[PDB]
């Protein structure tokens, strides 16, 4: 079976966060080095709700300039509507 072959070993599909993004999961809970891109994406959500990034008024809106979140992402804000900067940062941060 091709398909089997194929799959073996990438149905999972883990990631290493590179050490600065590490340290965001850790803060957000994580514990550990190796996580599904799904973890990672829940422990961000996780870590701008409890450090209080978002606008309380304006929930989509994350303001992270001046946190290492926004120094990794390069911005100072960003709308969860328009993530394109998250892909960006994660492309870079996660290590196969
Ligand atoms: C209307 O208010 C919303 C609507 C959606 C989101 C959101 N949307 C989810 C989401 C957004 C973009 C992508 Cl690419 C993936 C997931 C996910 C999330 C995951 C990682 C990051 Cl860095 C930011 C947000 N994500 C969340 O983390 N949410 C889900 C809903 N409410 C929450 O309390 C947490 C949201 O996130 C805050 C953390 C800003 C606020």
């Amino acid at each position: 079976d091709l398909e089997n072959l194929y799959f073996q070993g990438s149905q999972i599909n883990q990631v290493r966060p590179k050490l600065p993004l590490l340290k965001i999961l850790h803060a957000a809970g994580a514990q550990g080095e190796m996580f599904t891109v799904k973890e990672v994406m829940h422990y961000l959500g996780q870590y701008i709700m409890v450090k209080q990034l978002y606008d309380q008024q304006e929930q989509h809106m994350v303001y992270c300039g001046g946190d290492l979140l926004g120094e990794l992402l390069g911005r100072q804000s960003f709308s969860v509507k328009d993530p394109s900067p998250l892909y960006d940062m994660l492309r870079k941060n996660l290590v196969t």
